[PDB]
């Protein structure tokens, strides 16, 4: 058997971040100006978005390795604050619209952006960490799903199947292919096994600006013209619910949580665009 449904449990305090880390503008303010930038980059943002992405999968690997029954999920923020900070990086997502904590953590049935808490892990949980560097004026966003213990099989293979969505996604990213090609091929995959792909959230571009109006669909809509074209950046993030896609928002105003309960399961990397395919930007 696996856990029951969550609850929320109760902060820590807020983790400071030394004053030579320059801050997003959004820090400090009720709303974020981004969703108007252009979507290529130069190659001036490119590199210092290199920089940010190996940040951010650097501070992801280290708390998914910590990932295990007995950790809570403030202990993972913990260490992907401090890993960003050693590293001269913001937090992107301290006080991004008052979201209180570094990084993002849902378990099980949590579609995305949980807050990190008193939350234990615990045996069959999946545990979605979700983290972005802020460094060089720049974004770099990526997240991925860590099993604790042993988990049952409907999920293991929910998890294994999404990370194989992603990929897939990601290895269909060339210039000159419609965007759109990347939800066909997440859902296709995702309803070989009967999942369904959430559709009310979304990957998007990133560069100087967290989410920069360039929206990428994880479903299927061949209606979109956005072409891929070299020097874009974007997230691909797909979630993937075993259960219905209707969800809830706690009253924290950020988790989401599916209204049947059944566990979903996400994968992101941020992406170039290059002359001849893609270069993923998290990576290690
Ligand atoms: C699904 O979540 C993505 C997203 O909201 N996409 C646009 C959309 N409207 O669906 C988001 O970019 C995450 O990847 C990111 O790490 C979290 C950021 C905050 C919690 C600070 C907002
Ligand atoms: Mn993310
Ligand atoms: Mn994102």
């Amino acid at each position: 058997p696996s856990r029951t449904a969550l609850s929320p449990g109760v902060l820590s305090p807020t983790r400071p971040v030394p004053n030579w880390i320059a801050r997003p503008e959004y820090v400090g303010k009720p709303a974020a100006q981004e969703g108007s930038e252009p979507w290529v980059q130069t190659p001036e943002v490119i590199e210092k978005m290199r920089v940010a992405g190996r940040i951010a999968a650097g501070a992801l690997a280290e708390a998914g390795k910590a990932v295990a029954p007995g950790v809570t999920t403030d202990e993972l923020d913990r260490i992907a604050h401090e890993y960003l900070v050693d590293n001269g990086a913001y937090p992107s997502t301290l006080g991004y619209k008052g979201f209180p904590k570094s990084c993002c953590t849902s378990l099980n049935e949590v579609i995305c952006h949980g807050i990190p808490d008193s939350t234990v892990i615990t045996d069959g949980d999946i545990v979605n960490i979700d983290v972005t560097a802020y460094i060089g004026g720049v974004h770099g966003d990526t997240n991925a799903t860590f099993p604790a213990g042993d988990v049952a099989d409907e999920h293991r293979l929910l998890v294994d199947r999404t990370r194989e969505a992603t990929m897939r996604a990601i290895n269909t990213v060339k210039p000159g292919r419609a965007l759109s090609v990347i939800g066909r091929v997440i859902e296709s995959y995702a309803n070989r096994f009967g999942y369904n792909v959430v559709r009310d959230f979304t990957g998007h571009g990133i560069g100087t600006t967290f989410h920069n109006g360039l929206v990428v669909l994880h479903y299927d809509q061949p209606a979109v013209e956005t072409i891929m074209q070299p020097g874009m950046t974007f997230t691909i993030e797909p979630m993937i619910n075993l259960g219905a896609l209707d969800y809830e928002i706690w009253d924290d105003g950020w988790t989401v949580v599916t209204k049947d309960r059944k566990w979903t399961a996400q994968f992101e990397h941020t992406l170039l665009v290059t002359d001849t395919g893609v270069e993923i930007l998290t990576c290690l």
